[PDB]
DNA sequence: CTCTCCCTT
């Protein structure tokens, strides 16, 4: 047992703390207490019966409305706006199947529609279903909710389906995503919404009484949300006999869903695309004759294949396929030669080059942009080159989507981002390296890693379509066909890699009280060790009690659209009055950093972050300083100038602000705040006291802790609370710094790539951890009196302080348990505020003098 | 000294 620094407190401070705690100790309507008591008291049969009654709206139809839309439908079909658009709609493959789909819905509870891009299922199947019910005179009874994996798709589709109906957005077609909507009309409407939007609406409507038809789109992606939603539908539909569900899927393991729901009917709808030719490694080396120089394993895979084809390819073609570096991206110059080949031969079209990561995209850009070979110096001015990456600005400007100036060919070097989320239409040529980067979690060592891996068969098929948008294209695969045979069908289903705390808690609101029972009934059941490791977290942070049942704090956390640890952080900041700095910290972790990392500017960006941190040694606070600067830049009308100098995305910043505004309004609604404004000065009085901000950021990220012992940029020896060596990720403001006020850090996400990295970090002080943490006990180790936290970091402390801090932690826990059952803002002058001031006092003693 | 990608009445 090794001892750390002295946390003991002055007598005048300790004397005052005791004066306050004992003021609080002298203290003596809640609808929430009853609601929480009721959710625990009801069994599942009763939970069902009640939610039927409260969502009764759809048992009521408006025949005068029915008659009116049946009549305005038949009438506007003789007009000249529709009847081309009805006749151009009939050009879609789906429209041939209109009639057979309706009959399948009438005759079956769940059906499955399997179709590839362009078959029109997403745009047409909702219109198909709705227009039958308008014509049969049912129009008011019909409400269709169609879930999408991505926000962009939810809007675009809603605007497209809307232009096709000769309406503005917001009449019969509407979209709903997080913090934005054009809602369609109450009845006779199609709403496109993200899968997450629907799961939250289930808390008020767990059995879906508020829709006639559900359409899950892009279930083949195995998004976490879709797999849970299908799993819930096994529990829902038995009590929803009149409900009609349309599952919708690409042609990727389509049978899994057909199997999952009984043997339910399946429709396969033929695609619309331009044909794209597939070439593989042998086909590439045959055209360009590119030559290589600067385990096996690999020999065992390729040698069987070389024999079967030996007379289809030149012996110097087959001979090159023996090299481990011919497949994937290992030789970048090779991929450079192919782009150079496609520019010399071949028709005009854009080139899409899929490469695994940032590092590799930079490699090819620098080969293309400042080329050393003679062939490249020829082409350099004739290529218009965009890197495309989620941390790079390119996707947020119009440049990469528009076609290049005459006499130039547009060449994108991209990650997996251009596979779905971002779509470039003039791409006729796709170079698929077959390599990407993936996160993997190892339950045994509790290390998440990001490794370079081969893509799967489904990845390859989907990357091919991205060239078939405009004209017949080509897909160039840089791995052999024999390699494709060792590739998986699909990537690992998302639920199998993800932290389970947030779900397990959410299911409780739906009266699913045993997560091991439910989550096992999914298409893929998670590892049950991961559920446990998850329920064990929800017990630690006191959302579930030791028996595993929801606590009053737990019912709140499951009601907030953020992971359980930070929803609590946000609650702490309501009571401790740091709301604006904290909800910035929270929303940045839930979503993402505002900073771009454009190519070549890396050192310049670390400078902007270091200056934005204001030497606060906090990445989380660093983002908040950025938002404070952003809000002034909107006040100074300087906004664009601002985001350019600091490499910031104003699209992302507006979202963080929108999230923060949400957290405010939920807290104000839950009776934890007096104003729904996260800038309200009443709610922020403590928002400047940096030791307090670190104290809540600690209360939020605990138990993720790190310990720094070294010196020198500088060299760091730091270990996490488990003993494994870690370093600040090079993008964290804290990499390479020296001179920290404290050697202890809290972190959100730990990750191994080339080293064990902490991705973002906040320096905290021992006294703060010990208050808000757990595993606090006092004793004597040698002859030294100590105070520790988590039975790991033991600090020197004298006894008058231990007895007071330990008495302080009791009165804090008592307060929290009460504020959760009986929500109310802490009165500024009341008894509860007294305990707050006691903690503000103690934490303030760490201030930088 | 480095960064695959979605997303939550």
């Amino acid at each position: 047992i090794r001892l750390g620094c002295n946390v003991s407190a002055p007598s005048g401070v300790l004397e005052r703390v005791k004066e306050l705690m004992e003021d609080y100790s002298r203290a003596p309507d809640a609808k929430f207490q009853q609601q929480f008591r009721h959710l625990l008291s009801v069994n599942f049969e009763e939970f069902v019966a009640e939610t039927k009654e409260r969502n009764a709206d759809l048992d009521w139809v408006n025949p005068k409305l029915d008659e009116r839309l049946q009549l305005e439908l038949g009438q506007r079909q003789l007009e000249e706006n529709a009847k081309k658009r009805l006749e151009a709609r009939k050009k879609l493959p789906t429209m041939k199947y209109a009639d057979d789909i309706i009959q399948a819905v009438r005759e079956n509870q769940v059906i499955l529609i399997v179709g590839s891009t362009g078959c029109g299922k997403t745009t047409q199947v909702p219109q198909i279903l709705l227009d039958d019910a308008i014509s049969r005179g049912c129009a008011s009874s019909c409400r269709i909710i169609c879930t999408q994996p991505r926000r962009i798709s939810a809007i675009a589709i809603a605007e497209w389906v809307s232009y096709e109906r000769c309406e503005s957005l917001g009449n019969s077609v509407g979209y709903q995503i997080r913090l934005e909507s054009r809602k369609a009309r109450e009845r006779a409407s199609i709403t496109y919404c993200t899968t997450g939007v629907l799961l939250q609406q289930l808390q008020s409507d767990p059995l879906m009484h508020n829709l006639s038809v559900l359409i899950l789109d892009e279930i083949h992606e195995r998004s976490v949300e879709t797999d849970l939603l299908m799993g819930l539908l096994k529990v829902i539909l038995p009590h929803r006999p009149d409900l009609k569900v349309i599952l919708m899927s690409a042609t990727v393991r389509e049978q899994d869903f057909c199997d999952y729901f009984n043997n339910c009917p399946m429709f396969r709808i033929e695609g619309v695309m331009f044909p794209v030719k597939m070439l593989y490694l042998e086909d590439v080396l045959s055209k360009t004759n590119y030559e290589f120089q600067k385990r096996m394993k690999h020999e065992a895979m390729i040698e069987p294949y070389l024999r079967r084809i030996r007379n289809s390819y030149d012996s110097r073609v087959l001979d090159k396929l023996r090299l481990p570096e011919s497949e994937g991206c290992e030789d970048i110059d090779f991929i450079a030669d192919l782009v150079y080949y496609i520019c010399e031969n071949e028709p005009e079209g854009a080139i899409l080059v899929f490469l695994p990561g940032y590092d590799k995209i930079s490699q090819l850009y620098n080969i293309l942009d400042k080329p050393k070979t003679s062939k490249g110096q020829r082409w350099r001015d004739h290529m218009a080159v965009f890197p495309l990456h989620s941390l790079m600005q390119s996707g947020e400007q119009q440049a990469v989507f528009r076609r290049p100036p005459a006499g130039q060919r547009k060449v994108i070097i991209s990650t997996i981002i251009a596979e779905t989320s971002v779509t470039i239409d003039d791409v006729v040529y796709v170079i698929n390296s077959g390599r990407t980067k993936a996160t993997n979690y190892d339950i045994e060592t509790n290390i998440q890693s990001l490794d370079e891996v081969w893509v799967t068969k489904a990845n390859t098929q989907q990357r091919r379509g991205r060239a078939g948008r405009v004209r017949p294209g080509i897909c160039y695969n840089l791995f052999s066909r024999a390699r494709e045979d060792r590739m998986d069908d699909i990537p690992t289903p998302e639920i199998l890699r993800s932290k389970l705390e947030s779900i397990i808690l959410s299911l409780k609101l739906l009266h699913i009280d045993d997560p091991y029972r439910f989550l096992q009934t999914l298409i893929n059941a998670p590892n049950p060790e991961a559920i446990k490791m998850g329920v064990e977290l929800l017990k630690r942070i006191e959302a579930l009690d030791q028996t595993g049942t929801l606590t009053p704090l737990g019912m709140h956390l499951a009601k907030l659209p953020i992971d359980p640890q930070m929803g609590k952080m946000i609650l702490m900041s309501a009571l401790f009055c740091c709301l604006d700095p904290i909800t910035s910290a929270a929303a940045a972790l839930s979503f993402k950093s505002p900073f771009y990392s454009p190519l070549g500017k890396e050192s310049r960006v670390d400078e902007i972050k270091r200056r934005m941190a204001r030497n606060m040694r906090s990445d989380h606070l660093m983002v908040h300083n950025t938002i404070i600067a952003y809000r002034d830049s909107r006040y100074s009308h300087a906004e664009r100038d601002f985001c350019y100098k600091n490499f910031l995305s104003s699209m992302t910043l507006q979202q963080l602000e929108r999230m923060k505004n949400q957290f405010s309004e939920l807290l104000y609604n839950y009776k934890f705040l007096a104003s729904s404004n996260c800038k309200d000065a009443a709610s922020n009085k403590n928002s400047e006291k940096i030791p307090l901000l670190r104290a809540i950021i600690g209360a939020g990220l605990y138990p993720n802790m790190a310990h720094l012992r070294k010196s020198r940029r500088a060299i760091h020896t730091m270990a996490t609370d488990d003993g494994r060596r870690v370093n600040f990720h090079p993008s964290s403001v804290n990499s390479g710094e020296s001179g920290f006020d404290s050697a202890y850090f809290v972190y959100f996400q730990r990750q191994k790539s080339t080293d064990l990295f902490l991705l973002d970090s906040t320096m905290v002080f021992p006294m703060a951890l010990i208050i808000f943490g757990d595993g606090v006990e006092a004793g004597v180790t040698q002859n030294t009196p100590y105070l520790c936290v988590a039975k790991t970091y033991y600090f020197k402390c004298n006894r008058e302080t231990a007895d007071v801090v330990i008495q302080l932690r009791s009165n804090l826990e008592k307060l929290l348990l009460k504020k959760a059952l009986y929500p109310a803002p802490i009165e500024e002058n009341g008894y509860e505020k007294q305990l707050i001031k006691a903690i503000e006092l103690l934490l303030s003693l760490d201030e930088r003098l």
